[PDB]
Parts: structure tokens; C-alpha cells; sequence
């Protein structure tokens, strides 16, 4: 009786989810796991990679926790070479991660997205199928410098994603992004209460978003039903736009 | 567990302009996700076609006649639905010359507003709702057609954003879907040279299928899209204009 | 010298004070003959006085852009007494549901006035239509909804009309101000003023003259390849 | 008012087309103008062009990709001509996979030059930075991708830098041209030219001087409350 929904299944796909040790990234690893995919979650530290592997086992999800530093050509090549040998090619990839800091931050994020994306693309090109999904940063940054950073990264993410989607379309690989708003995370929990209350007041739905609410959007994008969606940045912010 | 977030079991959905193409594909998708579905058309023959189509696909619901330009037709059709089927908590609005753009947008948005306002009582009572507006398909011939398309798209997106702000506190979401070059009876009328030129501008290298719109709509209608509101989701294979 | 509006006639609606006034004077000073308008006869007197006092040939008239009759009438008067206006500048606690009627009314007004002045511009094969958006300041969430809706509608409207009239060398542009020093923004309570200022990188309110200078440029021959554009003048505060 | 009397302006990539038209416009508005090029011959051409138009200034060699060339060229300008408080960044087979490197390079170059001229502008508590985007380069899909990526990057960058430097009364804006007369557009056969013109509501290509006038206005005191903006100068053809 629930059988129509088997077409949203990711049975037989392998998915790589960076920064999967907590919050949004973790909720995504579990959602893709639950949809049937084999899931490799990653972290910068060995302890995070352990936490991921534990978390996956505990939720009945085949896969692994690995260490990955997207700023390193070496770590990227190595991690992918490992995944292909032990688990399969990842055809679903989810990238999750002062006044003057904005430029270096955007420059670093996008050089990282490009490095990882380019590496997983050889596999997706051979398969003539792929899903690349870039997760933007959460709203909350304190003060003007934080607004500048957030807005810059969001503009860069959206133009990048659009462009890469044009570059890889003919190979039936989609490239999309998700732009969260005020989501309940460790980072937003550390905002002082006055600023949390002020952000809520600007959200039409009147609540913070849940990590799972980002993950579901990601899960849909990864499905065969989202196949004509590419180059898009989907905002998940309860109606609060900048 | 994965489908508790996808199911529309026990929801009622109203889908305008459901007699063919995109609207039809959406009626069927919401049906298949478990909703009771009322599809509508401007003519009695279209309303028959809808009801036939629904029965043939194993979907409980109805085909009705609805003219979104008429306060009377709207009030009447809703009354009928509440009495016979339940309150529609999912509503999907689907439905030249140089100077026609302004009237076209004005008419589209007045129609969206009229229908949306009427279904909002029901949603407010339930503290739950999904409104979803479907934008036009790419294909329009010449410069006047481009002006019309680009205006309607900008209007749809601003409108959707504003209504979403207005109704958010009641856990009703309002989103839109902006299709690109989709295979419809209208795009099939395009001569081959123009189809080929449009394809050439689409990174995926193909026209979109009506079902491909409908899946996006099905997702927006789900509980998993609950924090998505005010958004216009483009479904265009990477061709942005 | 090069940015002169010598020999052009300009119509500037809502010109009796603030932004509209500053624009009337700026175009006047650039050499144009200027007709400023107001909803009231007293405003129209004030405009005509203000123009004389600054050495600007033109007139103050009464105009209600919501009325087909007031529009047709005011234009008929201007053509008969002063020339065809080839530069036209449209200037002119809320509840959660008011946005739609407000936008609908603003844009129906822009369309009405724009369509009417277009016959003149078409004859001349030259024109400048310039739409001024509303000033930032609106109180609460309903006001933000309204401001954002009007701004989106202004931009799309301006783009579309620009496509329609381009072949006749008429440009259509808009100016989207931010937090400008006006009578209306002066009456905002201090907490809201302080909060807005804190969000402006330049760290100050904008002056009416600063909007007017942008408008003056758009009206010039040097802005001839600028059309369909909405130019933001907000000290770096975007939303 | 509109005069740039007493200002010094640095204009990169000034040896021809848009950059040249801007050098001359700022010159004619009264500024002292330093135009720059990657080559010594271009720098000669600039200096010749300035003298011929009655504009005090100089032609220098500048490679915006080099920290050394940047530091050196600024040093030279400060010593001989004054601090440049108006800065206009213009500078510079097509494949669908080139967009990233192009944007990464343009923006690293803007950042490098902008950061260097900011000390001067901070000390003066006045400045104008103006970034010129790329005209459309090629009619393919790849030409669209590149064009749209550069433009998106330029806009976000300009917006961010404007937020960073606003308190010091420095404005940062960009100008996004559409189609100007180029070798590429000159070679379009009549049918394709008509179709390109047909996508431009004004029905013509834009002149370098038309970009330059916009720049001149942005540089003036009248544009003081305009910052973070990208002003499109494309005859009504919008593309992204
Ligand atoms: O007329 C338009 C051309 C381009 C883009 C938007 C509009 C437009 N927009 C309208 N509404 C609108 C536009 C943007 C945000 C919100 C709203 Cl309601 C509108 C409402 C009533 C009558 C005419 C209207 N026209
Ligand atoms: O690669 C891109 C494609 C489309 C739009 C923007 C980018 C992009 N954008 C970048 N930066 C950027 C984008 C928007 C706002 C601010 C910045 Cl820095 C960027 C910075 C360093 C290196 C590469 C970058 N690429």
C-alpha cells in the first residue's frame, strides 16, 4: 500500500556527504540512508569520522565514516580512491561545511567545492548520471561583518552552482544548492537570546527550521523525480529572505 | 518511515486547470501520493475529462468547472467541495502583442489572489496549508512573448513571496514552480527550428516532462517541505532567462 | 556642458517636497523646463513659487495619477502651454493583507501616466521615464511585506515597459532609495531610526539631493544605453 | 558637482575600447589620469592618447595578478602624481568549463588592487572604486556561462567590498555592460546580427563612451550614496 513511494528510493546509489558528523550534515546522511542509499559521511577529524560510522550503524545504514579535508587535493583523491575500492562510486554528492574575512572565506569555500566536484565528476560522467548538492550556511552571524560573510557566500554559492550545472548538464548530472535560513544547530544555539528572538520575529513561519527539514529537500533533489531541476538554489528559510 | 514525510493520505487537494499537461500530471501525482483530488477546468467537457482521468488512475476525487476570474464560481466550487469531499488544504494554481503584458500579469495575479484568499479560511482553521503556484512554460514567439513571459515570472515570484509572509504564522506555505521548456501541446505547436534553438540553450539537452513538474509540486505539498515558503523553484534543466 | 537638459521639458510628479522637490530643482538646474505636480492646489502653488525662486522656467500643476481624466487634462495643458514632456519622473501601521491593493494601485498609476506621455515621446523618438521607489522605513512585518512587494513590482514593471518602448529610443529606469532624510523618516520613532542607521555601511541617511543627482544622470544623453534598470541608492543597505 | 578637478584616477586596462573611453571621460571631467596596460607598448599608447586629448597623467605597465607590480605601480603614482582616490578596474575555442578559473582570477585581481588602493582612500576618508564587468564575449552557451558567472561574481564581490569600506566614505560600484561593438560582433553574418539586435530593446550595440559616462557619474560627488551597486548598461538585454 505504500508502494508508490518506492520511486523516491535511492536503493543502489552511493552517496558521499561531507561534514556529516552533526546537525544538517548528519540529518542528511541519515535521510539518504533511510531512502536506501549507501552513505559515506566525512569529517575533518578521526573522532568525527568515528562518530559518523557509529551513527550510521546505530540507524541501520550501510556505509562508512571517513576523514576528508576538501582543501587538500591529496585527501580528496585518497578518500575517493578508498570509496571506489570498498563501497562503489558515489553518484550522489552533498557538500556541507572580521570586517575583511568574507573574501578569503568565499574563495576557500568555492575552491573546495570545485575541487571535490571535479573529482567526483569523472565517475558521474562515465555513469551518465549524478547529483551534486551544495548546502549553504545557516543564518545567524552576529553584526555587519557576519552579514557580509553570509551574503557573500550565498551569492557565490548560487552563481557557482548555476555555472557548474551548465557545464555538466549534457551528462545528465544535476547540480543544485540548498540555502538554509535560521535552522536549529549548535551554531545558532550559541547566539545570545536577544538575537534569537529578533531573528524569529523576522520569520513568517514563526519558528526555527529543523535540520531534518533541510535533509528532506536534499533527499528530494537526489531523487529521479528532481531530474529536470538543475542550477537551482532552493531556499529553506521559513519565508525569511535577505 | 521515509514515506510518512511524502504521503498526502487524508489531505484534499484542489488543482486548477487539470484537464491536460502539467495540471493533469499534478492531479495524478498528488492522487498517487494518496490525496483526494479535485481537478478543475473552464468547460464542462474538461471537467468530464478530468473525472474520467481520475477514475482511470484509481484516484478518489472529482472534476469540476471553475472560473478563477469569477468570485461567484470560486465561492460556489469551494462550497461544493467542502460539502461533498472535505476542505482543500493543498491548492495548486495552474490555469502576444507588444503592450499586453501589463493586463496579463494583472489578470493572473488577481486570479491567484482570489482563489488563494478563499481557500485560506479552511487552512487557517486547520493550521496547515499548501499553496502552490505554477508559472508559465517557456516557448513564446518573438519579443512581445518574451516580455509577457518575463513579466509574468517576475510577478509570480514577488506575489508568492508576499503572500507567504502574510500567511506564515498559520503554518501555511506558499511557493511557486517556474517551468522551462516542457513538453506540452503548446510547445509542440512550435516549429522545429525554434524547438531546436530552445534545446540548444538547455544544458540537460532535452525538454522537461510534465511529470517532472508534478514531482516538484508533490514534494512542496509534503510535510518535508514545511520550512520552504516564499520560494519559486525553477524546473528548467539549467536554462535560466 | 554635456549632461545639459537644455531644451527638454520634464514632468515630475509629487514635487512639492522632499525627493520630488529635489528632483524638480536638479532637472531645472540642468537646464530643463520643469512641471512639478501635487494632489492639492496649495502644493501646486508651492511648487510654482519654488521654481521661480530657483530660476527655473516651468509650472506647478495639480495632478492625480489615479485619475484618467486628471492625467489626460494635465498633459493637454502642458502640451498647449509649455511643450511635450520627454522626461517624466514618477514619484508620488499597516495591516498584513494591504500589500496587494497597494502594489496594484501604484503600478496602475505608473502605467496610466507612462502610457499617456508615450505618444509625445514616440513622436520625438526620444524619451526618459524614471520611476522612484519608496523610501525605507515602514513599521513592522506588514510594512516590510508591502515595501518588498512594491519594490519587486517596481523593478519588474520597469523592466517590462523598457522592453516595450526601446525601439523608439525611450529609456525606462527606476531608482530605489534606501533610508533617506524626509519628513516621513524624521517622524519614525528613535529606536527604529537607530536600527536602520546601524544597518547602513555609509553610516548616514541619504539626502534627497543624492536621489535627485542619480535621476539627473539617468535623464541625460549619457545614460542612453541604460534601460530597464533599477538603480539602488541606499548607502549599501540591501534587503 | 560633476567635476573631478583635483582628483587622481587610476584606470586599468586603458589602452583601448571601454578602458580608454573611461580614461578620456575622467580626464575630460578634470581628473589627473593614470591608465595602465600589461605591456610597455600599451602603456606608451595610453600616454600618447592622454597627451593628445589634453589630459594630465601617465601610461604605466601594471599586472594586477602580481603583488609586486601592484605595490610598485602605486608607489610610483604616489611619488610622481598623488594618491589615486578614483580607481576603475577594467582589465581582462571558448569552452563551457573555463568559467571558474576566469572568475577566480578576475576577483583575486580585483581584491589585490582594491586592497592596495584602500590605504590611500582610508587616510583621505574618500574614495571611488568602480569595477567594469565583461562585455559578452562569444555567442555560444559557453559565452553565456562565462558571461553570467563573471557577472554574478562581480556583483556579489562589489556588494561585499562596499559593506566592508562604507564607514570610510568610499563607494564601491560596478558597471555591467551588455554588448558593445567588438571584433566578434563585427563578424556576425546579417541574420545572426539581426537576431542579436532583436534581443536588445534599444535595437543597437552600446558605445564604449556610453559605459564611460556611467563611470564618470559614479565617480562624482553626486553618486556619494550609491554603493554596492551594479549598474547595468546593456540597452535592456538582461541575461544570467
Ligand atoms: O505588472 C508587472 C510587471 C512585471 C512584474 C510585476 C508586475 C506587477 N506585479 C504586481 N504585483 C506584484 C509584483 C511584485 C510583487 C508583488 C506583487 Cl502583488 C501587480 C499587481 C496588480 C496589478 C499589476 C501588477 N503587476
Ligand atoms: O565561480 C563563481 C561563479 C559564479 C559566481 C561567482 C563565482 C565566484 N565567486 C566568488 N566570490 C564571490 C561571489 C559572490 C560574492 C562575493 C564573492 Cl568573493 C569567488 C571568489 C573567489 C574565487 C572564485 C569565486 N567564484
Amino acid at each position: 500500500e505504500n508502494l508508490y513511494f518506492q520511486s523516491m528510493s535511492l536503493q543502489g546509489k552511493v552517496a558521499l556527504v561531507t561534514g556529516a558528523s552533526r546537525g544538517i550534515g548528519q540529518a542528511i546522511a541519515l535521510e539518504l540512508g533511510r531512502l536506501g542509499a549507501v552513505v559515506i559521511g566525512t569529517a575533518t577529524s578521526a573522532s568525527g569520522a568515528e562518530k559518523i560510522a557509529e551513527t550510521l550503524k546505530a540507524n541501520g545504514v550501510e556505509g562508512a565514516g571517513l576523514v576528508l579535508d576538501v582543501s587538500s587535493d591529496e585527501s580528496v583523491a585518497a578518500t575517493l580512491e578508498h570509496i571506489q575500492q570498498h563501497l562503489g562510486q558515489p553518484l550522489i554528492v552533498v557538500n556541507n561545511a572580521k570586517d575583511d574575512e568574507w573574501f578569503d572565506v568565499v574563495n576557500t569555500n568555492l575552491n573546495s567545492l570545485y575541487r571535490l566536484s571535479k573529482a567526483v565528476l569523472r565517475g558521474m560522467t562515465k555513469a551518465r548520471w549524478g547529483r551534486i548538492i551544495n548546502i549553504g550556511s545557516v543564518v545567524g552571524a552576529m553584526g555587519n561583518a557576519g552579514q557580509t560573510n553570509y551574503a557573500a557566500a550565498k551569492a557565490g554559492l548560487e552563481g557557482f552552482t548555476r555555472a557548474l550545472a551548465r557545464e555538466v548538464g549534457s551528462r545528465a548530472i544535476t547540480v543544485n544548492a540548498v540555502a538554509p535560513g535560521f535552522i536549529d544547530t549548535d551554531m545558532t544555539r550559541e547566539l545570545p537570546e536577544a538575537q534569537r528572538e529578533a531573528l524569529l520575529g523576522q520569520i513568517p513561519l514563526g519558528r526555527l527550521g529543523q535540520a531534518e527539514e533541510i535533509a528532506k529537500v536534499v533527499g528530494f533533489l537526489a531523487s529521479d523525480g528532481a531530474a529536470y531541476v538543475t542550477g537551482a538554489t532552493v531556499p529553506v528559510n521559513g519565508g525569511m529572505y535577505m
